């Protein structure tokens, strides 16, 4: 997933992990750092923000064909 800089959107986007992590209120705030990180923005996780975001996953969460 080279592209899909999905996690580099939100900071573009002014919106803080917290604020992300604010949808769900749980540990997700202290695993976002990894989530991201270690894989993709977690789509489970990404449909929820998505809305919060007021960006659409699927413009940027093109398959990308490695």
């Amino acid at each position: 997933m080279i592209i899909n800089n999905l996690k580099l959107i939100r900071e573009k986007k002014k919106i803080s992990q917290s604020e992300l992590a604010a949808l769900l209120e749980v540990s997700r705030q202290t695993i976002n750092g990894i989530e991201k990180n270690k894989y993709n923005p977690s789509l489970q996780l990404a449909l929820k923000i998505a809305y919060y975001l007021n960006t659409p996953l699927e413009d940027i969460f093109q398959w990308q064909p490695e």
